């Protein structure tokens, strides 16, 4: 089991589906091997319904697509549609939070509020809407439609790109053509470029996929900003993760997907619904999280995270798990099925996310309240059907120390410096007691060992100094295993880091040091580690490409994560990808990725599946950027 | 090479290519050979890392996708996708033409202009925008707005929509929320919702998928609403069709693409340089078409079509073929190689459509007359540089009868009855010289022998007195084989359909009946057939689902084709399908399709391999709507 899952807790669960005959996303894996090797590498493609053309990587016929389109011509076709699907799902998740805040402000949904108003502010400078004299409705109103307008095409390109990157790197972007000109008119670009008998060119087409991606990048700042206005943005908290988290003797409610839209509602919500939940013998309602929303609820309120992507399926099979309310991406469509199994009521709520056999309850933002408590009640109801069940509860969770916010990072750092809060952090840099930063984002991989990539990387570069920080199931993996508790400081992190992490938490009135990984929350907040790093280069008067900041998307898995991998790439970072993303069968679209684009962004790629060569060469990119900015290395 | 293209030009240049060794499609595919089934059949999903996932169509595991998808939703999320990518193409298209017309009617491209004043008023009112005591400049301004607004949400759903289908009809496609909300919004919406984690119900997902279709429709009405602005309406023409078109002596010039936006450019400016053309030793420039940019030309102009489709690289071959001009949609990316073997210089004018060793010219709508000449010189000194080579120009050619949209149409029977000109078309339906009205549509498939499905249904309903219109490649296969000419009408149509033909030509000036088969253009002009389809419906007072119309795509290739091919059905057709579309994996999806589609709508599909069999099947479609009439059949 250890093959599978690098945590305990979920090694237990896979014992116990496997007894059971429960069929698990592992089994699914299995019983797909030996998987297609050209569409592995890129070389199929079903644009037209003369294919499916395939090429094999190495060897004769066939050489080329039925049309004459080539291996770089068809891997990269490919890739933009992957990038383009991204975009797609933060643009998606983000056009609802608009949607929410105008109905909010206009009357229709008074569940929603405008919750962070110094947020409200900020982001409506940051645009260029007027603030003075103007009611906060009146100023929310006006970002969510400079929110909706930047879909489109119109006067302006999109200003969730062009008003978040420093003015030197929307220069350099601009001067290859690469600002969006709107979100969903990328997206469809994208695809009819990629259609049959259109863009031929592999550079041509990969620039399309650097803009597109930067469409991406737009819809997860707009998705950060508007969540954070309507739900508060968060501050430093104190949690809990893992399967332990589960009560046996509660109404255990996972929240999962990624748009906290209704699940920050089921959270309060649940809170009042608590003597009804005693009523059926329950102690109350335990909310916990799943994915992203999980990740979401987690930085605003404490949430507890009971799992991450790749082995969602364990919760359920714990059969204490009395609800799963989804909304969308990155759901197993498997736990409609499980659910028959373990008792589970799984429940949909979106219009264009369903799942055949999953209970759907129509939520709409203008009954949120009502939405919630009809949904907690199916809950209630299924605690009441396994009173007296045993279940079985791995007793395995970690402390969860998150809510490291972009605002709540520069206030951390204030302490040590009020008038110049990034002072400290690039102190720090330059002297070398923090050698460099990394991100690490996205997914599981069930072709990865769950968290095998994130912990064998994050473990080399704490040693070494390096300030991490994570996003998504990338926190996830490492808030599992004990890397967001500052207790793990001094077995985890270098001298250097150590000192600093201790520094600012002593500061901070906190008696220890910040914890090993700084949690910055979901996938679309790997925004904020833009407005970081932005913020930094500002400060430093130099270009994000100059600065020792990397990315590592390491265990990857959706098209949402190959999105934000290009766009790292296209703000100027090196990204490391720890998965084969389908671009094998091409040297020519690899060489671009991995190297020549260095001469368009500063950024590039570094594909490496073994994590620790990959630890070793994002030390290395780090280390470069340190020699290039004269430091000592 | 009978086995190939059932077309002698084609025949006779293959014998050429296989005997200079260049490689065509057709080897291609022989190359391909046997394809992968499971992509064939739909059951092979790529939308995550994870993959690729294939199902076997029967057998053994594996069953179900690594994160649970079944077989019907990973089919239906397929096909969801290339519906998305046919309606960015579309859309893409007629978006790149409303920008023209606001260039044009804003003094920034003056070889642009309005042309039909008529249709802008038309459209306008259609629309709701404001005729009276507006100048021209000021209503075309409103309309490429109006055009524009319709790519994404707003007050109004998609407009290019809501005012051409009956009301009647729309409120069907409300009440099952299928009225697009925009376009680009519900391409990147089918893009979300289909990607890993995301909607995994099949009907949810099909839903979702007339929905986009419906969206495709839009943009293809709002391409032929704007061409037609732009460059004239169609009106009746006589010219040539095939490779014989070409001429030894003159500078051969093909547009090729679907954008006439340079190629109308083209075609007026290449007959200002006719004297620097026989300077150069040539008669002259003979301008020809090929796919649907060519059709465009030849609906205004009377261009003769030199070739379509799967067979375009054949037109090179004759070594007589001095330039391509490409936009973008359907162009066989080998022509950039071909090319080096052929003489020919193949120009890329479009900055999302270039290919590897294509010379690229970069058309500006403000610079279009100098971009034309630049590129008519290329070709003219391709030409000096074949003076004295042989070529080898198969002397074979049609005569075509074109230009019928549906103005001309209307205008053609108003000639029988003026002020009630659908009447007398009406009238022989009723009394059955008209049996019913079935609109070719799509491309050719190399998997098909070339232009044999659309001939064999041809001659099978014209002898059962159907009316038969046809658009893009399906026109190209028909007009190839003498199906536009009038002399033709005595060999192919039954009695009933002769003496309408007739009745109308003669009541024309003509002293000869209409041709065989109506040509209503291009790709996007498939929009013309729903107009009089749907004014037809409001005529006669009834939904599109009782009339006795139905759809073929009877050789479909382009994921646009599959767009139109499901809106047809939407809009409540019977719609054959003669080539597999990825759909036989899941019977459940089949069964959505082509059954039970029919309580939603009232369209369907009809999958139909056998062409003499579709034939007998879109008969019985066209009777069953008869009898539900109350007509004899
Ligand atoms: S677009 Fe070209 S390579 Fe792709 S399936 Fe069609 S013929 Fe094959
Ligand atoms: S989305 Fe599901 S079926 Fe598709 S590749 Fe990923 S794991 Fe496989
Ligand atoms: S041949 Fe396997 S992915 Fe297409
Ligand atoms: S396995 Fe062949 S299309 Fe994917
Ligand atoms: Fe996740
Ligand atoms: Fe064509």
């Amino acid at each position: 089991q250890n093959l599978k899952s690098t945590d305990r807790a979920v090694q237990q669960m896979l014992d116990k589906a496997k007894r059971e005959g429960i069929q698990t996303v592992w089994d699914r894996y299995e019983a797909m091997k030996p998987q297609c090797g050209c569409g592995e590498t890129g070389l199929c493609c079903r644009h037209c319904l003369q294919g499916p053309c395939r090429i094999n990587p190495f060897g004769d016929e066939p050489k080329v697509g039925i049309c004459g389109a080539t291996a770089e011509v068809i891997v990269a076709r490919g890739l933009d549609r992957s990038i383009a699907a991204g975009a797609a799902g933060h643009s998606g998740h983000a056009k609802h939070l608009a949607h929410t805040l105008k109905k909010a402000v206009q009357g229709k949904a008074a569940s929603y509020m405008i919750k962070d108003r110094t947020k409200l502010h900020s982001i409506a400078k940051r645009l260029g809407i007027p603030t003075e004299g103007q009611k906060d409705e009146d100023i929310a109103l006006e970002v969510a439609k400079a929110a909706l307008a930047d879909f489109h095409e119109k006067d302006t390109p999109v200003l969730w790109v062009t008003t978040v990157l420093p003015p030197s790197r929307v220069k350099v972007l601009s001067a290859h053509g690469l600002i969006p000109a709107g979100i969903d008119h990328e997206i469809a670009e994208i695809m009819h470029r990629t259609s049959m008998g259109c863009d031929a060119d592999a550079q041509n087409l990969l620039l399309g996929g650097l803009r597109c991606s930067l469409a991406d990048l737009a819809g997860c700042y707009m998705g950060t900003d508007l969540a954070d206005i309507l739900f508060g943005t968060p501050a430093p908290v104190v949690t809990e993760s893992n399967l332990g988290v589960l009560k046996a003797d509660a109404v255990n409610v996972a929240v999962h997907g990624h748009n906290p839209v209704l699940s920050d509602i089921i959270v309060s919500v649940s809170k009042e619904m608590e003597n009804e939940a005693r009523a059926a013998g329950a102690t109350g309602i335990n909310v916990v999280g799943i994915c992203c929303t999980g990740n979401e609820v987690l930085m605003r309120h404490g949430i507890p995270a009971c799992t991450h992507s790749v082995s969602q399926e364990m919760a359920m099979i714990t059969g204490a798990l009395d609800a799963m309310i989804l909304d969308y991406q990155c759901i197993q469509p498997s736990v409609a099925t499980i659910a028959e199994c373990t008792g589970t009521t799984v429940i949909t709520t979106m219009e264009m996310s369903k799942i055949t056999g999953a209970t759907h309850v129509n939520f709409a933002e203008e009954a949120a309240v009502e939405n919630a408590k009809q949904i907690l009640r199916l809950a209630i109801d299924t605690f009441k059907r396994r009173k007296g069940k045993p279940v079985e509860i791995p007793n395995i969770k970690t402390k969860v120390v998150a809510g490291f916010s972009t605002e709540a990072i520069i206030n951390a750092l204030s302490k040590l410096n009020a008038n110049d809060p990034l002072k400290p952090l690039i102190d720090n840099v330059v002297n070398g007691n923090i050698r460099g930063v990394c991100l690490f984002a996205g997914c599981n991989n069930v072709k990865v060992p769950q968290d095998q990539n994130f912990t064998t990387i994050a473990r080399k570069l704490l040693k070494q100094n390096v300030l991490v920080v994570a996003t998504g199931c990338g926190a996830g993996a490492l808030m599992r295993h004990g890397f967001m508790d500052p207790a793990n400081v001094d077995e985890l992190c270098g001298d250097g880091l150590k000192a600093v992490l201790t520094a600012i938490g002593e500061a901070n009135g906190l008696g220890g040091p910040l914890p090993p990984v700084l949690h910055m929350g979901s996938c679309v907040d790997n925004s904020r580690a833009v407005a970081l790093v932005a913020a930094l280069a500002n400060r430093l008067g130099v270009d994000l490409d100059r600065l020792p900041v990397v990315a590592s998307a390491a265990e990857a898995m959706h098209e949402k994560a190959v999105a934000i991998g290009t766009w790292a790439v296209t703000i100027g970072l090196p990204t490391h990808i720890g998965v084969l993303p389908p671009i094998t069968g091409s040297l020519p679209v690899t060489q671009i990725l991995t190297s020549s684009v260095k001469d368009i962004t500063g950024g590039y790629f570094i594909v490496e599946l073994d994590p620790e060569t990959a630890a070793d060469k994002l030390l290395a990119a780090i280390n470069e950027r340190r020699a290039g900015l004269g430091l000592p290395w």
